[PDB]
């Protein structure tokens, strides 16, 4: 009958919306993927208990190569749901799956859930001031990604904040920490020498957004690069020019150095 | 001793998270504000019933001028909830309320919910390609603001998408339509001649995000300017150059003309 893309939220099984839970509980088949992000405060068991259904977990290969062969066929005679961490269509390629649904003659609906993209609002940074976003990918082999460095540069030049999604290798259970992202950025800085990311750069770290006590820290790279921000997932933000109110929140809530209050207008 | 900032989500009373609802139910006092935005798909009465607690509504002045006299005193000896549409702190001024909480010796926690910032992912446009965001405001008397026009120009310039919030008179329950926003943008173009927004500009309109049946339309201004997109709230997006996958989604899901596949990619 129909296919539902339902977000599970930021941290635990309760970050799903009431709308999402009520709809998920009535579906005949429930699929899910847990490779696009990490929900550090729950387990498949708890999610299954809350929804009261067995969930078939799909790999990136199952989705990217066989979504129309695994999920869509059932969505023809049944109500099917496809669950994902955070919001289904944020920093994923899942939107394209709706195109496959259409071609397969399957109607699809989207149920949103809290997302890291908007959750960054808890850092006190004005969300409208964010510019282009990027992802810090783990170097592999002789391939060392560095494009995210240029994104930061372009944004900072315009006084905009840069949100940096951090890498994740779900199968290896590897989640990139803000510390690793900073290390990589310093290395890129040495090669490019654009003066974009140095030990004196002010950065912001948000770890485990969604939990009741996420880690929110702001400060210079030289002081934060070896700080313990707790378990993943983490996101790194490189702010552009700060408004006084943003600085005030970073100081009061994120433990930032009180000197950033002095904005060089 | 605890204050909870809880997001209500995008459209109706079921858009709050399970975590947000359960926490609100265990709170001694539940406050709410509807001056930053409105919940178009529901009513105070319906939200009040779902939570099963009397909800005290606060005006902009109640919050901005007297938050520490109305809400904080109670949170000193009780568990208090402060409900807001969307995701807490996405509204710029609310972040500062956490500082007021701190100075009153009150702990505060944030319970996230979907925001239009992440919800726009449903347009098929890549979230990372969005640039600086802006709000389109109605001219008045001798005042004609046009800042939002320059934001579109700077983003598009760099191949980034521009998310445009449309004017809302929360208290008067009046919404600016995408049609009105397009008319205004054409006026600004006529005045600035930047070639930023014209009859040939491709735009995307998202109406009632959060609803199971939102309106997602994409096309050129000349064709959409007088189209009916349904009841508010309306969100207008001026895409930067598209990735073929974005274009395909707009055509297949948003009813965009095949033309965009060659003109806007
Ligand atoms: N709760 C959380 N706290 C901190 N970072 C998070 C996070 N959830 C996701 N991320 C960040 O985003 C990356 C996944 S990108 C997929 C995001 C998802 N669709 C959403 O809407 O949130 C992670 O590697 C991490 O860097
Ligand atoms: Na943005």
């Amino acid at each position: 009958m129909v296919l539902y893309f339902i977000g599970l939220g930021l941290y635990d099984e309760r970050d799903i919306t009431v709308k999402g839970l009520e709809i998920a509980k009535k579906c005949d088949y429930v699929f899910a993927e847990f490779y696009t992000s990490l929900m550090a405060g729950t387990t498949l068991g708890r999610i299954q208990k809350l929804i009261g259904k067995e969930i078939r977990v799909l790999s990136r290969e199952d989705v990217e190569l066989n979504f129309e062969n695994i999920v869509l066929p059932l969505a023809k005679e049944n109500d099917v749901a496809f669950l994902t961490p955070g919001d289904p269509l944020v920093a994923t390629t899942h939107a394209e799956l709706r195109i496959r649904a259409k071609r397969a003659g399957v109607e699809s609906y989207v149920i949103h859930a809290p997302s890291i993209y908007s959750a960054v609002g808890i850092t006190g940074l004005h969300i409208y001031k964010f510019g282009k976003s990027a992802t810090v990918a783990y170097p592999e082999g002789n391939w060392f990604p560095t494009m995210y460095y240029d994104v930061i540069k372009e944004n900072a030049e315009r006084g905009l904040h840069t949100l940096l999604f951090l890498d994740i290798k779900a199968e290896k259970r590897m989640y990139m920490t803000a510390n690793e992202a900073m290390e990589l950025l310093l290395k890129v800085e040495d090669m490019k020498k654009g003066g974009v990311f140095t030990d004196d750069t002010l950065v912001v770290v948000l770890a485990r957004a969604g939990s009741l006590n996420p880690t929110i820290r702001a400060g210079y790279v030289k002081d934060l690069i070896r700080e313990d921000f707790g378990d993943p997932p983490h996101i790194l933000i490189v702010p552009g020019k700060l408004h006084i109110v943003e600085a005030e929140y970073l100081v009061e809530i994120a433990g930032a150095p009180r000197e950033i209050l002095r904005v060089n207008v």
